[PDB]
């Protein structure tokens, strides 16, 4: 068996997760949505560890990607609705946006490690039977490309494991050529991969085994497997085989290739804690991660499976995992749940509920009002109890702002936020130790706020790895950080004087017709800012339909319906801004 089975995903251990899935992701819907909103909220929440993010959605939404893929991307063929909205495209298009790229960089940014989903029947239809009207020619487009491709056809005979029940040349054709090339174009910002529904199309569909250790019956589960490992070896992957025994192990045993469990709750659809019968058998699965340090499989007569991480991924709202209006325990329960699991155990996955996930129907993607306030009790408890006595740091990162060379460097780290004392006394102190810069300097300037401050040279041009060490009573807790010099984009002129710049002037955009728009206005494509200083961009001039609107800091999206008098040449002026400032012409062909 594989030597680092389960301990790849050794940093789960003791981690806390949340998951932000928007529904509807279909035909561009997806293109431009960012997750620094939900961000900003959580900013305040810093046990937390993780993120799950989709790279496809559940069940009959398993094609619709959130990622963009030329292969992919030729099953639409340019196919249009009457509104002449895009139909059969279940991906976002590499000219328009990328933005699973901009949550993994966001996610790394905040501090936090990333989890991704995907659904075991990818491209392939769930119900063949039925036909989704938002992309009905899809799964036999993708398979049509499968069997009639030079390149996929030499790779499906390429081995005779590829060849046997139901479209099981068709799952190796997506392992090799769609989530292997997705695996490695992110690398290291994916940190685990969950596929659900793993047993359903694997076992029962395609003729794999997972309760077997022989590799032979399961080379679907390997192929899946081996294209995350050829993206990030350290990648942490767990299949959804169904839920295990209430009465004895609550996880399905581990395949060949599960370094955690997938830990689906008892009582799949509707609330997972209800009858007291069912509260009881999903919170002995939450015992069970305590009682066995967080590996889920040292019981059994295999020890290739020990270290194995146990993991759960309950629901915190009654309904669904991504939404719902109601928390299914209480606020004492949850934080019960969690430390529970964790500390001192496994790593669990919460179903955080959003506001409103539905692309098509005026999307919140933010967490419910009480889902954070189950999350900022849980964190006051895990602050306090999880790892007791030395100094704990925030999340698994500690990001410290690029490197500018010729620029002032300034960056906080607040005691609260990125570090603090479990008992509550206080930090005595805060130094770092190894190959810093020269420039470089730690001080505290403030009570409870040490700055690392100083100015780079405008040769400075090298990478810097030092530990810092935050201090209290009881001892000293080391915490690696990373000091990158920035790359500025291509296409770009440095005034010399801060101020921030458009990519040009003119700037035409796509056409547009009278009746919906819509186009992106990025940092680093189409305007940018030498300093890394937070623009703001505004329409100072130009026709009343444009509408302008923040996605986030490096995003902003054009939209809204001309009108009938809006035919020609539509000249707009754009401002970007810091104190300085410099305006640009838009041109927009109607
Ligand atoms: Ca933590
Ligand atoms: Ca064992
Ligand atoms: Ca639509
Ligand atoms: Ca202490
Ligand atoms: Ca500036």
């Amino acid at each position: 068996p594989d030597p680092n089975q389960g301990l790849r995903a050794e940093w789960m251990r003791g981690a806390l997760g949340m998951l932000w899935l928007p529904e509807r992701t279909f035909n561009g819907n997806i293109e431009g949505i960012r997750i620094d909103d939900f961000l900003t909220q959580i900013k305040d929440i810093r046990t937390v560890d993780y993120v799950q993010l989709p790279l496809t959605s559940p069940n009959i939404f398993s094609p619709t990607h959130v990622a963009p893929h030329p292969i992919i991307e030729s099953l639409w063929q340019g196919d249009t609705d009457a509104n002449g909205d895009p139909i059969n495209l279940v991906a976002p298009r590499e000219s328009v946006d990328d933005p699973l790229l901009s949550w993994l960089k966001a996610l790394r940014a905040a501090g936090l490690r990333t989890e991704i989903y995907v659904n075991s029947y990818n491209l392939l239809a769930r119900i063949p039977e039925d036909t989704q009207a938002d992309y009905p020619d899809v799964s036999a487009r993708w398979m049509e490309w499968c069997d009639t491709n030079t390149e996929a056809q030499a790779f499906i005979n390429s081995q005779t494991y590829h060849e046997g029940n139901g479209r099981r040349k068709y799952m190796f054709c997506y392992a090799e050529f769609i989530l292997k090339e997705y695996a490695q174009r992110y690398g290291d910002l994916i940190d685990a991969w969950c596929f659900d529904s793993a047993d359903n199309v694997m076992e029962d569909e395609c003729g794999d085994d997972p309760a077997s250790e022989d590799v032979n019956d399961q080379r679907i589960y390997q192929a899946f497997a081996d294209a995350c490992h050829a993206g990030n070896p350290n990648a942490a992957i767990a299949f959804n085989n169904s839920v295990g025994d209430r009465e004895g192990n609550p996880f399905t045993s581990a395949t060949l290739f599960d370094d955690y469990t997938f830990g689906h709750p008892f009582g799949g659809a509707g609330n997972m804690v209800v009858p007291e019968a069912l509260y009881t058998y999903n919170h002995d699965l939450v015992v069970f991660m305590q009682t066995n340090n967080g590996y889920a499989f040292r019981d059994d007569t295999r020890t290739w499976n020990d270290n194995v991480v146990a993991h759960f991924f309950p629901k915190q709202s009654t309904t669904s995992w991504n939404a719902g209006n109601t928390p299914c325990l209480t606020d004492e329960q949850f934080v019960e749940w969690t430390s529970t699991g964790i500390v001192n155990g496994g790593g669990i996955t919460w179903g955080t509920p959003l506001v409103r996930t539905n692309l098509e129907n005026a999307p919140v993607l933010t967490l419910q009002p009480y889902a954070l306030n189950q999350f900022e009790l849980t964190d006051t408890y895990l602050k306090e109890f999880q790892s007791p006595g030395k100094p704990n740091w925030s999340r698994q990162y500690t990001i410290l702002p690029a490197i500018y060379p010729g620029q002032p460097y300034s960056h906080n780290l607040v005691e609260g936020v990125d570090f603090w004392d479990p008992e509550g006394v206080g930090i005595t102190g805060l130094t770092a130790s190894g190959t810093l810069p020269a420039w470089l300097t730690i001080s505290q300037t403030a009570t409870g706020t040490w700055t690392l401050s100083g100015t780079p040279p405008v040769s400075e041009a090298s990478n810097y790895t030092f530990e810092l060490m935050a201090q209290d009573s009881d001892g000293v807790t080391n915490r690696e950080v990373k000091l990158e010099v920035i790359s500025h984009p291509a296409g770009f002129t440095n005034p010399g004087d801060g101020t921030p710049v458009w990519f040009s002037n003119p700037m035409v955009l796509a056409k547009a017709t009278a009746l919906d728009y819509g186009s992106l206005l990025k940092l680093g494509v189409d305007f940018y800012d030498f300093e890394g200083d937070v623009l703001t961009i505004t329409k100072t001039s130009g026709p009343d339909w444009l509408v302008l609107t923040q996605n986030s800091d490096d995003t902003w999206r054009l939209s809204g319906m001309p009108t009938a008098a809006d035919a020609g040449e539509n000249s707009f002026t754009f401002n970007v801004s810091d104190i300085l400032s410099s305006d640009t012409e838009i041109k927009i062909t109607v």
